[PDB]
């Protein structure tokens, strides 16, 4: 997250750290959202390789041991059937990971609330992006969970010529674009928390930014629109 601030230790309990094993060590690669005690929602482009993964819940400081962490292995990975490995622009950037063991809920680990199917937010809706991604374009990962205020840019403006054009589809949510705050490498798959009816609901799965820079003006961070995938999510979960 570029231009963010460290989140409070129990502010976003549904945020998870998706890590892959390199050699003997583990390394954070993407974010994700706990949606069931044994299911995590993330971006398809995070779990596209045949890597060995683990999910860390109740995590705050990537390096230090906070004492609230639960590490569980990934048992099953279900990427959306229409996801094309190359294509972040084509859409369908969503995946569900079945955990090897159910996690224990407490104040540091909670389930994320999903929007009702089809829900579209009005322009400039208040949302926050969270993650341990790069704090600067070509910089390094954040040690502690970062958060940034990233209000929505409705599709009409986002899909215009001076923003993203046809790259952004109706099944995506745009947020930010002020040139100061944005998602960045390592934030992928994480949540876009939006305040709706007094409740923070997970409206997006962090997908992409401009390869020219993370915090590029008129290039808001783009997320997979969760509300467009409610039926798919429930079908997957009901089936396995
Ligand atoms: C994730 O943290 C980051 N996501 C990506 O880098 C996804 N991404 C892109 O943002 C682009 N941008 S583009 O070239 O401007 N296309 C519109 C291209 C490719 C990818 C991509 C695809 C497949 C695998 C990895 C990256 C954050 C910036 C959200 C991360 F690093 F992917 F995990
Ligand atoms: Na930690």
């Amino acid at each position: 997250v570029v231009g963010g601030t460290e989140a409070q230790r129990n502010s976003w309990p549904s945020q998870i750290s998706l890590q892959y094993r390199s050699g003997s060590s583990w390394a954070h690669t993407c974010g994700g959202t706990l949606i069931r005690q044994n299911w995590v929602m993330t971006a398809a482009h995070c779990v596209d390789r045949e890597l060995t993964f683990r999910v860390v819940v109740g995590e705050h400081n990537l390096n230090q041991n906070n004492g609230t962490e639960q590490y569980v292995g990934v048992q099953k990975i279900v990427v959306h059937p229409y996801w094309n490995t190359d294509d972040v622009a084509a859409g369908y950037d969503i995946a569900l990971l079945r955990l090897a063991q159910s996690v224990t809920l407490n104040s540091y680990v909670q389930l994320g609330v999903l929007p009702r199917a089809g829900t579209i937010l009005a322009n400039n809706s208040p949302c926050y992006i969270t993650g341990w991604g790069l704090t600067r374009t070509n910089g390094q990962l954040a040690q502690t969970l970062q958060q940034a205020y990233l209000p929505t840019v409705d599709y009409a403006i986002c899909s215009s010529s001076s923003y993203w054009g046809s790259t952004v589809k109706n099944s995506m949510v745009c947020a930010g674009g002020d040139g100061v705050r944005s998602g960045c490498q390592g934030d992928s798959g994480g949540p876009l928390h939006c305040l709706v009816n007094g409740q923070y609901a997970v409206h997006g799965v962090t997908s992409f930014v401009s390869r020219l820079g993370c915090n590029v003006t008129r290039k808001p961070t783009v997320f997979t629109r969760v509300s467009a995938y409610i039926s798919w999510i429930n079908n997957v979960i009901a089936s396995n």
